[PDB]
């Protein structure tokens, strides 16, 4: 940077010996608690989230929720699952979902999902509104 | 949204009783591990970070570092300590530092800091670049 150079030029001019970016300090960012509210809950126990732009954080949230709540069946309906993860990415929302076993579809809830046999939803583990 | 509207219309048209944003799924964002590399380390054991823009995440980082490594003396030299935290915020970088006990200066490292008596830095706690 320009700032680092000024400071650097300062110390040297005054003959101050110093160390630069020589040392690393470890630290941990504490685990945090959050909640996610799926857009729709179908009678057969299927949760459905609708999504246009699907940002990095949101993808991680889904991967985390699947790891933490494997008995939850949460699927996604995209305006377009072809959209690429980011600017010049080669990977698309749909591809990502396929890689992680996230069931998805475009524009509307597929007819077959609505018809899957109802399953138990662990509501005790959830918090209402 | 167009997507939430179309999907709920599709559901209503098929007679599906669905709950909308009725349930909160709790989840945890895992603790993460990092390392911070101060820009300079003076002979007397004082570390100095040079900062221009200083974002919300960078600030939060500084507080975690002070908490986890209270044995280190980490100070900040800003391009301007008058800069506001974020657009609209009334609080400046300099006021954030005073509120949290972080020593700071503007543009160049204060001569009086350079002159403070040496304090041994516990390098066993740190990791070389």
């Amino acid at each position: 940077s320009g700032l680092e150079d000024k400071v650097s030029k300062q110390l040297e001019s005054k003959g101050i010996k110093f160390e630069y970016e020589e040392w690393k300090v470890p630290y941990v960012i504490p685990a945090s608690n959050h909640t996610y509210t799926p857009d729709f809950l179908l009678p057969n126990g299927i949760f459905v989230e609708t999504k246009g732009l699907w940002e990095s954080d949101d993808r991680k949230k889904h991967l985390l929720i699947r790891e933490q709540h494997p008995e939850l069946d949460i699927r996604i309906v995209f305006s377009s699952s072809r959209t690429k993860l980011y600017k010049g990415s080669p990977t698309s929302y749909g591809e990502f979902c396929e890689k992680h076993g996230i069931k998805f579809a475009d524009k509307l809830i597929p007819a077959e999902w609505i018809k899957e046999p109802k399953k138990e939803v662990p509501f005790d583990r959830l918090k209402r509104k």
